[PDB]
């Protein structure tokens, strides 16, 4: 069980998996997730992913609780920090 | 208080240990309490308590959650505690 973030729509391009936690921009970058990059993600059923527009869990928040082949044009390429919960 | 979370240097509650009350402890604060970085390998948790262990300082990076006595955190979580939140409920 992990969250996998994808570069492109429909789980395309580069992908990186992360365990529960609170990831800043620099921490995402270390994990090989660039800024303004996430377009789709897989979420284990039961889990919650809070995707933030700005670093340090600020700016607009989008919430995902299931596999999302397309985040939509509002949330697309905006993830700069993220909180992942196994609940 | 006598009830506390006890963190251990080695697997199976081995080596040096440090007990902490509920709170939110950064890296420097852990160090002050005599817990070095990347050091924790096992821990004891009072019933009803929650321990959120964080890979990085300031409660960021991967988070491992413990609600019971844990003789071994696992190789992925091993020697990676850099900050921690302890809850009494
Ligand atoms: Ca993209
Ligand atoms: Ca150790």
């Amino acid at each position: 069980k992990a969250v996998t973030f994808y570069e492109d729509i429909n789980y395309g391009g580069a992908s990186v998996s992360l365990q529960p936690g609170n990831y800043t921009l620099s921490q995402l970058n270390t994990a090989k997730i660039p800024n303004d990059w996430m377009s789709s993600l897989k979420v284990p059923s039961g889990w919650t992913v809070d995707v933030y527009e700005n670093d340090n869990f600020t700016g607009t928040k989008w919430t995902y609780t299931s596999d999302t082949p397309w985040v939509g044009n509002d949330a697309n390429d905006k993830m700069s920090s993220v909180k992942i919960y196994s609940t």
